[PDB]
Formats: C-alpha cells, sequence, structure tokens
C-alpha cells in the first residue's frame, strides 16, 4: 500500500526517534481464574498531534471445563464456556477517542467451481436442475471466531466465540447440533452406553485446547487525546468475560440424548484503571 | 519493477530525508454508527515538484443487523447493510488533484482445464458437443468485493458490495437468489418451521462477520497540489454510506418465502473537512 | 542472476549516492473520462555514461460499461471496452532513445501428463488413437492479458487486451463466443427471458471490475539520452486509448441472439509533454 | 498488529539499549535419567516499568522405554512415557507474578466441503438423509500436542500429551484403541504370533522418537516483579514430570490382546532454586 | 553453499567498496526490427587478480507474425519466428576470455509414482505387463526452452526454441505435430471451414506474446582479462538472430492441410563493438 | 517466541560484542574410510555467566557398499551400512556439562479425516465395522531418520538409522521386509534371474545415495563449563561408528531368497580429544 | 541451528573484517571442449586457526551429442555422455586437508499412505494379501542425480549421473530400459519407421539441456592447511571427466532395436595447478 504509491517504507508512519513509555500491569482472579495484563506503551510523537496510549490486552481466561453437578446414575451435566469476551469500555464525559483497534473483520474467501453436466449421448428443456451441476467449494471454519463487536468512539469490544467442535473424528458439531434420536452430541462418549453419567463426558484433553484450560487474548487498541487538553487522565474500564453453557445429559434407557441451554451462565472479572498521561504511566 | 531495470531499491521512491507531518482527526455518529478515521501525512519533499498528503481512510461502518420489524406471526423482514462506499469528493474550483490511489482494480485469474472426451473405441463428425468436453476450471470468490468506483481529477469512490454468501453450508446464495418454491434463502433458518417470523433469521454471528458488526475500511488516497498555489487550502469531503435492504419473509403455510428489495435505505455520513497545507495540519 | 555470478548484490547496478528529481504530472479528460498519470525521476548517475528519465505511467481509464442505446422492446445494445492501450511515442529526430521497459513478455507455463492407458487383459497394432491416451495439463488464464506492443527505439507500445470472461459461473466466454441458438453471451442475463433488452443486461458489479469502472495502468519505462547532447530537450507523446465494442442483442421471439462487432468505436486522448532535461523536470 | 496501527516496527517492544544478565544452569536426574535447563535473562529496561526475567525452560526428559518385567512366555508388559509435564511453581507469599508465556493455546482449523447429493432424475421429501450429504473435511492430528495448562499469577503448567500414534502404517492408534478381539495394539509386532512376549513388542525406533529417547522442552516464560520491592529475591520451582502407563500384554493362545493402565507411575524431579535480583543472577 | 561452509555472507564474493564504470548502449534495426540493449559494468576488484565486464544483453527481438504471402483464395502461409538466438562471439586472437554465463543448463525434475496393480482376488505369472501399473508422474513444459548453448573461451551462445504451443485449447501442438487427415493444427482457426485462407489464420494476440510482438534478451555473460595485458582493448560481437518458418496452409476441399518447413528464413543482425577497458567504457 | 514476548530480537541471546576463538581439526581413518572435522568456536560472553564451546560435528562416514564376499555361482552376500552413530561422550569427574544440542526429537504430523460411508438408501445395528470408515491419510517418511540418542550431563548421541528403500520403484521395503517366496528383496535386481550371485546385487547409484558414498553429520553440541574452575581443560571423545549389515542371497533355483542379519559387524573410529579453555583453543 | 541453542547469528563464522584474496583462471580444452573455472578465494582469519582456500568449480563440461558413425541404411549408433565426473585430487605427502564442501548426500522424502481396504459387507483369514493394500505414495527423481564420491582427507570426487530419461511424453526410460521387442528406446524416433538409421536419432533440443550442449559445475570445496607449516604450498589436481555411451541402433525390418554399451568411452581432461599461500594467490 505504502510502497505501492512509491512512497519509501516507513515514512507514514509513527512511533520513531522519541522517548516512549511502556509498562507491565498484572492481575488475577482468584475466584473466576482469570488472568489480566494489560501491557502499554505511551507514544508522543512530535510530528503526530495527539497522544497515544497503545493497549495491549493480554493474560488468560480459564476454561473451567468439569462436571458441575450430578444428578443420578443416569443424568449428569457439564459447564463449558462458549463465548470469552473482552469489551473494554471509556467513560463518555472523557475526551479520550478510540482510533485504530487490531484484529478486525476480514472478508471470508470461498472457491466455487463445477464438475460436469450434460445431456448425456442418446438424449424447452428449461429443467430446474440447472442449479443441480457441479457445485464444488472449499473453505475452513476455525473452531472459535474471534470476532470484532461494532465499536464506536468509546466502547471497543470482541467475542471469541464457538463456531464448531469434532468429535470421535465424525461430524463437525455446533452450538445447536440436534439429533433426534441421540439428542445432542457435543461433548460425548458413548452413544448407547451404560456407564455413569457423570463420568461419561468427553475427555477434555482430547477436544480443543481452548475448553480445558482456557483462551489467552491478544488483542490490542489504541486509544487517542487531544494534546492540549486540561485534564490528562481518563479511565480504563477492562472487562474479561464467560459464558458458561448447561450441556446436560441423560440416559434415555436406549441412548443418551443431552440438551445444552444457551448462555446458562457469565462471569464479569470488571477492572477500573486509572490512566498518568502527565506521568506516562498505567497506575495499577 | 524498479529492480529489473537495474536501477538500486528505494532511488525511484518518495518520503525520504525530510520532515513530515501526521495527525489524527477520530469522530463518531452517535446515530447512524460510523466510525470516522482519516490519519493523514503531509509529504514536502524538496525533489518532488509538488506537495502532497496522503489520505488513509481509515474507522469502521456498522452493521445494524436486527429484526426492524415485524407484522405478523408469519412476516417478518430484516434490515442488513449491503453495499459500504467510501466517495471522497474535492470541489472542483480547487486546484487539488487526486494523483495515486490504493487499493485498485485488478486481474480475476481462473484455471482451465480438460478431463477427457474421445469418441470411445467401437465407433463428418462435427457434432455440437464439441464444446460439450473437459471443462474443468477453478478461482475464488470473496463475498465482498472491494471494488474501485472509477475516479476522477475531483471524485475518488470506492464501493464494497456483496458478493455472495453461504448458509447452513449448502449453496452460495448471493444478492438475487431466487427459488420459486422457497422464495430467496439469504438469511433463512427453517425452509418448512412453524416458528416464529421474527425469530426465524439466521443468527448473525454464524454468519459473515461484516454484517453482524460492521466493516472497517483501510483504503488510501493521495491528493497532489501545486506548491506555487496562492491559497494553500482545500476542502476535504469524507463520505461514509451504508445501503440497507429489506430482506422480508413470510410463511406460506408450506414453506418460507423471503424476498428482498434493493436499495431500500441508505445513509450518508458526509463531512467537511479543511487542510491547512501552510502548517500542514488537517484541521478538525 | 547478478549474485550467481558471485557478485556482490547491488553492484551492477544504477541510481546510488546521486541527487535525482521526482515530479508529478496529473491530467484528467473531461469527455473521455481518462486519467493521466506520468510520475517521473532523473537520473544523472556519473559512473552511468548516458542520461536517463524513468517513466511511470500511472492513472486510469474509465470504462463507461453503460446502455448506449435501444432500439425496441426487443432490440437493444451495450458499449463496453474491449482494449486498453497506451502507445508511448518519441518523435524520430530527436536522439532520445527508449532502453528499456517494464512489464515485457514472459513464457506460459503448462504442465501436460498422462493418466492410463493400455491394451487391456484379454486383448501391427499401430492405432491411430495411440494420441488418443492420457492428456492432463493445467494452466492458467488472465481475463485480461497485459501485452507488450513490439516496441524500437522511438516508439513502446502496451495493450491490456481482453481475454475471455466467465458468465453465471458457466462457460468461459471470450471476444467470439459464438452459439448458433443462443447468440453471443457475453453479457447475457435471460436467455429465454421477456424481460427489456435494454434491461436485460448483465450487471456490471457481478463482473469483472474492469469493465464497469475502467482500468489503471501501471506500466514504467526509461529513456535515455546521449549526454553530451546540445539540445538536452525531447518530445513525451502520452497516449491512452480505449476500443469501445458492439455488444447488441436482440430476442428471437425464443431466445436472446446478440452479436458484438469488432472495435466499434476508439478513444485517443493523445498528449504532447516537453522533457526539460537541463532543469531535469518535465514540464506540464 | 503493531504495523497494522502504523506504528514503527519495534516501538512498542521491549529490550533494547540496556544492559542485560543471561546465565547458564545445568542440572541432570542421575536415577529419572531427567535434563534441566533454565537459561535465563535478566530485563531491567528503565522505560519499562518493573523488572523481568525471562525463563527459557529448555532439557529434556529421557523416555525409558523398555520391557520393566515379564511374567511368562506368553504374558509380558512395556512401560512407555505417556505425558511430559513441566508446571513450574512460585510460592504465593512472593510479590513475584507471571506476565506472558509460550507457547498458548491456538485455534484448530478444519477444511469442510460437500461433493455431490441430489434426488437423481427419474424422481414432503425430509429425509434424515439431508445431513448424509458430501462430508470431505481434512486436518492434521500431532502425535503429542503441546497443551498450556491454565495457568494462574503463581503457577504456569504445561502437559505435552499422547495424542495417538501409527503402528504397522495401520491404523492411528491412540490411548484406548480398544478392539474387542485382539485388544490394545499401541506397541504390538505380532498379533498372531507364537514369539514371546516380552521380545514381541514394537521396536523403539521404528516409532515415535519421543517414547525411545525423551522430550525436550523448549518452553518459555517471564515473571514480573514490582521494581520497588523491599526483598529483591523469590524462589523458582522447576519440576519435570512423566506419566509411565503399564502397556502389559498376554496371549490368549488365539491372538495377543494387551491392557493399557492410565497413569499407572509417575515422576517428579522437582527442584528448588533462587532468584538473586538484585544481583540479577540465578544462583544454582 | 558459501553459508554452509560457515563463511559469513558475502565473504567470498566480488564487487565491493571499489569504483566501478557502468553504460548504456542502444541500437535499432530499421529494417529487421531487432533492438540492441548491451548494458555493461565494469569491475576492477584490487583483491580480484583479474579484470572483468559484465555483460548484460538486454533489448528486444521482434515477431513479425504476419501472412507474408498468399496464393489463392484456398492456399496461404504465414512467417513466424522459431528460434531466437544470441550467440556473442570473441575473436580468437583476443586473450579475453568468458568466465561465468547465466542463465545455463538446470535438470529437469519429475514426480513419478504407482496408484494401483494387483492379481484380483479369485485369481509362472511373469505377465510382460509388470510394466503396465500405475504410472501417475507430473511435470511442466514451458513453450519456449532458454537453452543454453554449448560455450568455450571464445564463443557464448544461447538458444530460446519453440518448444509447443496450445490451440484452441486443445492439444499440445509442437514444431512437427503432424495429423494426416489435417495435416499441422499449430496456427490454424477453421478445421472444415470455408473462408479465406489468408484470413484462415489463428488471431496472434490469442496465442503466446512472443510470437506476436517478440521476445526480449535478459541474458547475461562476463568476459574476464589479463590485468597485466599490453592492449587493454578486444573486440565483441553481439549477435542477434531470428529463424521464422514457414507455416503454409491449403485446403484439400474438405478440411484444412497445412505443411511447416523448418528454418525456411534468417536473419543476422551482427555488430561489431570495442571495448576501452584503460577507459573502462565500451565505446558505440 | 522471543518477539511474541514483545521482546526486541537478538535481546534474550549469547555471542555478540565479544573475541571469540574458532579453529580447524581435521582427521581421517585410513582403513575404514571415516572423515572426522570438529569444528568449534569458544564463547566467553561477559554477560553470560559460564563459558561455552559450541561443538560442530562434521566430516563424512564412508559406506563401503561392496560385494563383500561370494559363496558360489548362486550364492553371495553384501555388507552394507545400517546406522551412522555419534555417541560423544565426556567423562564424569570433568565438571564441564552438556546444556544444549541440535538436531533434537520433534512430533510427527499426520493429516486424517473421512470420505464416505453411510447406511445406503433402500436399508441396533452397532456393526464392528464403524470404525471400517473413511480412512484418507498422509504422511511422509524418510530413508534415514535422524534420532537422538537419550543424552545426559556426560553422553550426547546421535543415530542415523536406515528406515526404508524403495526398490524398483516398487515396495517400500525396510529392515525385516520378509516376502516368504522371494525372502527379502532390499538390493535385489532379478527376482526369477539366472545371473551370478554376486553380479546380481541392485547398483549402488541407483539406490540412496548414503549408501554407496556414505554420509556426512552436520550435527551441532555445545559443553557449558564453570567460570571459577581450577582446572580449565576436560576430554571430548568423538566416536564415529558404522553398523554393517550382512545382505546374504541365495538362489533357490526357482527364486532369489535373501537374508538380511542384524548388526552383524561395527566400527568405532573413536578418537580422543583435548580442550585449552585457558588457551581457548582445541589441541589436536 | 545456530539461533536454536540462542547464539547471535554470524558468531560461529568465519570471513569477516579481514582482508581476503580472490582471483580468476579460466582454461578450455580445445579439443575435448570442456570449460574449466576454479575461481578461488583465500582466507586467513586471524580467530580461526588454519589456513583456507575456498575452490569454487566453475566451468562447464560440452555434450558432444552427435551421430558419430553409422553402419548402413538401417544401421547407426550416437553417443551421448552419461557420467560428467570432477574428482579432484591432492597428492599424500602434502599437509594440505580437505575439511568441508558441498553439495553432499542428503535424504529423500517420500509420502506414502493407504486409501480403501476392507473384506466388504456379505464376508483365519490371514491372506498374503495383507499387504495389497492402499499404496498410494509420490516421489520426485531428478534426471541427473548429483551423487557425491565417497571423499577423504585427500581426493574429493564427485559424480552427476543419469538418472532417467522421457522420450515422446511416455515412459521415464533410464540406462537399461530393455523392451525384447522394441530394444531400449532412450533416444530413438520412430519405432517402426523405414527412414535412415543416422537420420532416426531424437532431436537433441526436444531431450534434456545437458545432454545436447552440456553440464556446468557448480561445486565447491575448502582445503585447510596448517598455519605453521615451513612449505607454504601444495598441488591442486582439478579433472574433469565424462563418460560417452555408445547407443547404437539397428532395423530388424520389422522394429528399430537400439542396444547401448555401458562406460565405452572416456575423457580426462586433467589440470596440475599450484597454490601460493605465501602469495595467498593461486597461479595458473
Amino acid at each position: 500500500a505504502d510502497s505501492d504509491i512509491n512512497i519509501k517504507t516507513g515514512t507514514t508512519d509513527i512511533g520513531s526517534n522519541t522517548t516512549v513509555k511502556t509498562g507491565d500491569l498484572v492481575t488475577y482472579d482468584k475466584e473466576n481464574g482469570m488472568h489480566k495484563k494489560v501491557f502499554y506503551s505511551f507514544i508522543d510523537d512530535k510530528n503526530h498531534n495527539k497522544k497515544l496510549l497503545v493497549i495491549r490486552t493480554k493474560g488468560t481466561i480459564a476454561g473451567q471445563y468439569r462436571v458441575y453437578s450430578e444428578e443420578g446414575a443416569n443424568k449428569s451435566g457439564l459447564a463449558w464456556p462458549s463465548a470469552f469476551k473482552v469489551q473494554l469500555q471509556l467513560p463518555d464525559n472523557e475526551v479520550a477517542q478510540i482510533s485504530d483497534y487490531y484484529p478486525r473483520n476480514s472478508i471470508d474467501t470461498k472457491e466455487y467451481m463445477s464438475t460436469l453436466t450434460y445431456g448425456f449421448n442418446g438424449n424447452g428443456g428449461l429443467i430446474g436442475a440447472n442449479v443441480s451441476i457441479g457445485h464444488t467449494l472449499k473453505y475452513v471454519q476455525p473452531d472459535f471466531k474471534t470476532i470484532l463487536e461494532s465499536p464506536t468512539d468509546k466502547k471497543v469490544g470482541w467475542k471469541v466465540i464457538f463456531n464448531n467442535m469434532v468429535n470421535q473424528n465424525w461430524g463437525p458439531y455446533d452450538r445447536d447440533s440436534w439429533n433426534p434420536v441421540y439428542g445432542n452430541q457435543l461433548f460425548m462418549k458413548t452413544r448407547n452406553g451404560s456407564m455413569k453419567a457423570a463420568d461419561n463426558f468427553l475427555d477434555p484433553n482430547k477436544a480443543s485446547s481452548l475448553l480445558s484450560s482456557g483462551f489467552s487474548p491478544d488483542f490490542a487498541t489504541v486509544i487517542t487525546m487531544d494534546r492540549k487538553a486540561s485534564k490528562q487522565q481518563t479511565n480504563i474500564d477492562v472487562i474479561y468475560e464467560r459464558v458458561r453453557d448447561d450441556y446436560q445429559l441423560h440416559w434415555t434407557s436406549t441412548n443418551w440424548k443431552g440438551t445444552n441451554t444457551k448462555d446458562k451462565w457469565t462471569d464479569r472479572s470488571s477492572e477500573r484503571y486509572k490512566i498518568d498521561w502527565e506521568k506516562e504511566e498505567m497506575t495499577n
């Protein structure tokens, strides 16, 4: 892009020959098991008109993939995290504004084709099967899709939701995955087994790593502030969320039918913060 | 290209050993939900005869993918954005001129072939089926095609229109996608379901990310101005648009037939701007 | 190549530790809708015996893809650009000479093979079907082929002609694409439709981007001049062309048969220019 | 990411123009055969508010893949390592905190498709076989999955567990791999052989290299400490583990049926360590 | 290679910290339409014992792809270039010697294996069909093969000959391509057409770009000379060739049979040159 | 990894702004035909607490692929090297310790999924053929697998053993490769031939290059030593091994049955060495 | 490797901040048509204990692919080069030793798995067809294999032998390629033709480029010498070889059967040389 306009590389960039102020803020949630890391770097480029503070939202959010409760030798349920979210918010009254953020929403690329279709040899003719022709396509489906919640001048949000999961190397089961005979098969182990329901749950290790241990954010954001602002201080609200579902399962005495509610429980490890732009330091 | 003429890399470039002026202008639309970011960098290279101001049109445009209205337990509609556009315009009287822009329109590459065709073994002969031979091809179709509206010395425009969308992992449905029995199936959930029409709409998360939250421009442009101009100031008109369609659906008591009008509503978050070339600053 | 002779990289290059003169010339065609950009960079390397001026032919040429005329509810035509050309010419009397140019004409790579052929099991024998064996191949066909018109010491020409186009994801139709029953199907929408012919044309957005808006040159050239020339000035003739065709269509009351003439109309946005080698500046 | 916000590369980084202190600590387990390497590098960047000590956990853990015992000409067993783990722990009372770690848990990418499905030619119709359509998919399964145990402010853990193994180039056998007739076939050599059971074990060289010799960690971690801490010293607990299983096998006089217990034995080469932050040295 | 011996990159190279002399020689053939470009760069490295002059043979050779003559409404011919050659020669008496040249002759890589062959189920047995097994292979065939004519201390030659060409996307026709019924089909348009033979020739644009306009050399060579030579001057003979064939065609009143002679005509734009090693300049 | 923690590249590295001592030790085995090369480089980084001497084990080990003996017109054998090994050892009493080594043992990656399996159309149902489903898989098998012998604080060992070999482009024969009718076919030429057995051996050139000439180590190791050690000297034991097998073959008057013993003969070109850490030199 | 031990790149290398002596030696064989180029670069690194002279064996060896003799209208032969070899030798008495060489012998990588095999549906059972299962495999076979002759402290040799060749795009014929009916088909043109045998030979241009013109070595070697040697001079013996075969062919009056002898003739362009290590110059 930059070099495509024949501009020398790095000419239209920022963060050079200046004294920046980085930092390190670490916080842990003893109850929800959520790790927090908001590594920052203040930018005060002279050529750049406004101030900057690139916010790197590191850390991790645990999974808590465990059997929360059992209700008999044939009935039991499991709670698993379904959507880790980070909706950072900035108070309206503050003049500070979000101006750039990564990741973002990118186009999804398909690859469609057509193999063979003709009216044979021995054989007005506007059959409806004209769409019933070669339809070869291809694309990929990551199990967790890092979406970007539609931001604004105040709130920048992300949502890493559950797309689908493969079980027993058979069927890309998703958040609904309903089979009338067997119910849902998201984390099943035996279809017609007679084992204990609490113990008849798919092993967390042989599944996606995100569910078992957790997920680690690596998202980034920059907030821009007027250089001539009287008060060089704002409020950063960091919010780590989790959406546990209720993947219940019961034995119909013939096969195991399971039902999963949507967003049964939520967690919110919100945390206030203060930015000392004058000191170019994010106070803990 | 440059090195292919044996020129040393970077010799025929601009933006070196000079003092450039960058900046930051952020604006948000409280009603249309449109974000605006026009990050700029003034260029005043001595070897280069004219002035420059590379305009980087960042920001985002929301999607507003929601059920706008319902008209009964069997009839309802949805409004979804179809074409985000950025048609920046510059007044005619101003001597400032656009000279380069990215992205542009690139050639589309196919890959055609032929598998097998012959007159068997046991078998003048100019059958019409000579085109009915091996026709294997391959290419890709992004769901949103970032077109470049044919620019001029004043107006440089872009249009990120909707190419197609895949639903239920079955059929690359597009802006027309008409099936006489079922109507349009762009965002359907159940074909023969009996659920509420307002609630019988495909979930925004399991679709393209652009529709749900929105789309973020990353387009760039440069306007060149005479170095000996008496008045070192022009007018930049930044325009963010959206084209919501009207994807209604109704139950024929047998199956759900939906119709989508074209360009039912539009939005235009136009914004005047002033460039202080003398100050090498884009005033807010 | 250079390093293959064990020469240090960049040793046999030009454009280093010297003062070059770049520039910017912008011009627009109010009638033909053609943009012009001849970004230049003068080279006066001391080690290099001759002078240089690398000419970068940027800009764009509009498409003007519109329904030029209609001749009844069943007969109508469309004019679409078929070959954008840039034939720069330099007057013969001038000693200035072209010496290098990019792009050029490159070899086309096929990939041929053979799957299976044998005289079975139960089965002198020099059948003509010895060529009727495994014939698997593969290669790519870009829709617009940037050819290099055979240059000389005076004229360097390019021609970006139309190779083929895919319609309805069915058939790589080309500049002739004749089917006796249906005529030409380059930009058809309905084969047996009853809609208005002027409105029965394939949408420009769902086709190649070049036809709808236009095409943007990025070609480059260098002209070399004697360093001891008495008159340090020549004449650059920049020429942007377009070849609109006449893709008419008519309804045979059974199906739509269309005919496309070849090179029905042309445009030539020729422009004289003057090079001030003494000033190392391209005067507008 | 960094350059996507147009920041100059390396601007938002640490570890520059400062005097760091590296080191080398080597320790070996004469009994368990575990190698230990905790290569370290102290960081005291002035711009960075806190202290750092990036911990590189090199070394190796042997496999001890040998026939531990035999119980007759037809019955014998083998002990093989199933899960190498490194759960470094830091005492709670110490203010030192973990802030970043690599590797982490990444999304798993599938690639799903659909080949062909239609209601033929000669042939309401809501068959249950609508999911019985083209389901072409592909992905990769590494035999050892480097998982990241859900960390916290004190404990950062890893677990390189056994995913699956291919035997005789036939069947991706895993940790359960139960066939009722033949039992488990993880490390079998002959299915209906009459050879000695202790000698009827798959050769360690023609299997995964990890089991035979061992596995070498290359994991990394950084602990951050308050710069104004009164006591500049903490306690690093490095722990190398192993989980030997009991892959026994017996001859049923017709075929060899083997059973593998889960986590029969474990090893823990825990090692206390002391960090002299004042000296910027990790004492052995 | 160099770094594989642990040598620092660039240590065993030439052309550093020295004053080289480049240049520019341009010449055009007003009759044969051949462009000549012998861009040069003198090398006088002190560490290197001998002198150098790396010769870069740029320029182009036209195609002259036109209907040379017609001999009736059914008989006509076409002349097309078949082998562009550059055989640079240096006089024997001169002590100057060629020492390195690019391109060179490289190995051709195949990729072969077997799919399936077995003696079925129901079925000494040394059938001759043991070679009639899986023969899947793959490789590529460029249409023009840049061969390196076997050089010597005096003559360094190249030959870019015609390998094959694809017509009508059907059959990789080559320099012989004989079919008894239809003759040769190298540049045919209609097999059983009744159109004028002079006009019944494949369009040059829809074929390889080399034939229509021409081909551009980019070959390189270096000649090494004794540093203590009394006479610091030699003679460079640059030779650009072309081999037009005679692709005639005639109508047998049933189908068009064409014959192509081999090397019917040739062209030789030889050019003497003088090297002033003392001046480190290639005089025109 | 390093940059993933946002550390500047090269910050956590060693071997900079210091004076290192390299060297060159060459030795050849006149009898076993083993070449020895232990290229070294002493490291004395001030920031690094300990000393270093990176040991690069270059050289080669011959193959000696020849017909060692013949025992009649129908019986003969061949000796071929099966496992080149380099087990460097360091005496226990010496405080010097191995701390890092490359290559190491890496995970093996498969690629598995399913094509198609269903219960047809016209057709409780827990058939054992549920594993008999789409089992498409693929991976690579190098013929010589560079394993890493499980090291310790004293001995670091490698073993490049024979995985498999392809003969006659038919069958990936391995170290056992037993066919009851034909015996082993590792290096056979004719299955039912009548030629001399000593001459009926597969040509060494049309096989793997390692067997014919030999194999060249490129392995590396580093030993770390206490900086405050009283005696700055240890003993490096370099050992190059070879494991010739006995691939005999005999004619059963119908077909050639061959047998290959395991590890029939071995060679050990052990060599003592002395490191003068004080001189920073490896004495020959 | 180097950076894998966390060593800074280039730390354990040679050839830096020192004055090296390159050179240029050119020689041509007027009879055998062999070019000779032994480009050299002396290395005298102070840190490195020994001396160095990296030998780059450039040049070329002609092919002489011509019809050597004809013996009747039906019988004729062709001589073609089969194995270009470079066996450089150094006299035993000289202390100079070879220590590193490129290219070397590398492992060959296959890619094998199974597609489908099962005992059907309607169908102890240890059939011999258990090896008759999915055997999909793939790998590459270059036509000329650059082998490394097993070197020693004195002689370093290479051998670029003929692997196979494809004729008529049908069959990868090799050095034996015997078919009883047609004989050898290495360079045949017509199988049942009646043309002159001397003229019935495959055209050299439509075959591998190596045979027609020749092959160009690019091999490299380094010889190391004691720095304290009394006599700083040795003897380099450069040897370029060729192995012409005798590919005769005769007409059996039904088909053309050809026989090719092995190594019928050889050539040896040996050349003595002298190294002046004191002068750091390779005298011609």
